[PDB]
């Protein structure tokens, strides 16, 4: 069952978390690339989880519960704007909040996650993401878990201002609503030490903290996923998935 909550934004640091979560606990831990590299059928699940937001409650946390049934852990979209529901459900889990500097967070979600509709990158994304079987389900998605984090109805995913405006609103407010020795803050480069004694575990011996999921691999992913429209064929050269 969930040990740890994390509610970091995608591009934050949420892979190489995972990875760390998983090497601590020896258990799987949740992320997008469960879904897309794993289980695709959970895709609707969550989009219509999302739109639920008494026994309407009790509905919505039981299927929670479900989709992360064997799992200790979750990390990024689409669990992020959850954590205040995962919270009341697992009472007992510590929350995590991967930050970084806002404009290396918004280059790295256009590069990766949200390109704008006029970056001709998108186009190379589209591309990739075709050859990996992602429908344009997974593409709303990815774009109602963010205004669910986001706490938007309305949002202008081309308006990087807007965007700027909303990881503020919500790292601030991750910080005032988990309680305060319930959280630990992560920045990018901390490594293992803060991690581990908030979790009250032993520093892993002689490995370095992940460091993976970087905007230039996933450029390389999703070139060499256009060239040749083989996952298969090319995941010798991604050993991370
Ligand atoms: O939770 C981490 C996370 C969750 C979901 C997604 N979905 C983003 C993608 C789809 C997309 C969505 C909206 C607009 C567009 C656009 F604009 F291109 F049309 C594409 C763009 C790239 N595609 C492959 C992929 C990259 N990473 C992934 C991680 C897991 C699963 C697949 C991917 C998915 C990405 C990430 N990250 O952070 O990579
Ligand atoms: N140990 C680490 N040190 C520095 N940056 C790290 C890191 N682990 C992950 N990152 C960065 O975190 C981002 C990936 O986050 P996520 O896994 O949530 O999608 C990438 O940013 P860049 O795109 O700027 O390279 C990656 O380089």
């Amino acid at each position: 069952t969930i040990q740890v909550i994390s509610a970091g934004l995608p591009r934050t640091g949420t892979k190489s978390l995972k990875n760390a979560l998983e090497i601590i606990y020896h258990k799987p831990c949740y992320h997008m690339f469960e879904i897309i590299f794993n289980k695709q059928s959970d895709i609707i699940k969550w989009q219509n989880l999302i739109h639920d937001s008494t026994t309407k409650t009790i509905a919505i946390y039981d299927k929670l519960k479900e989709l992360l049934d064997g799992y200790i852990a979750t990390t990024d979209l689409p669990t992020c704007g959850f954590y205040k529901d995962l919270m009341n459900i697992y009472p007992n889990a510590k929350v995590l909040l991967t930050i970084r500097d806002k404009y290396d967070w918004l280059h790295s979600l256009r590069k990766v996650v949200l390109p704008k509709s006029n970056d001709p990158w998108k186009l190379k994304i589209e591309e990739g993401d075709k050859v990996l079987g992602l429908n344009s389900d997974f593409y709303k998605l990815t774009e109602d878990s963010l205004k669910f984090a986001f706490q938007k109805d309305d949002l202008n995913f081309d308006d990087d201002q807007v965007l700027l405006e909303c990881y503020d609103e919500y790292n601030r407010l991750v910080q005032e609503t988990v309680p305060s020795d319930r959280l630990l803050v992560l920045r990018l480069g901390d490594g293992w030490e803060p991690l581990c004694k908030f979790l009250n575990v032993e520093i892993p011996n002689g490995i370095d903290y992940p460091c993976v999921n970087s905007h230039h691999q996933m450029t390389q992913l999703t070139e060499q996923l256009i060239k040749y429209k083989s996952l298969d064929a090319i995941i010798h050269m991604f050993p991370d998935l």
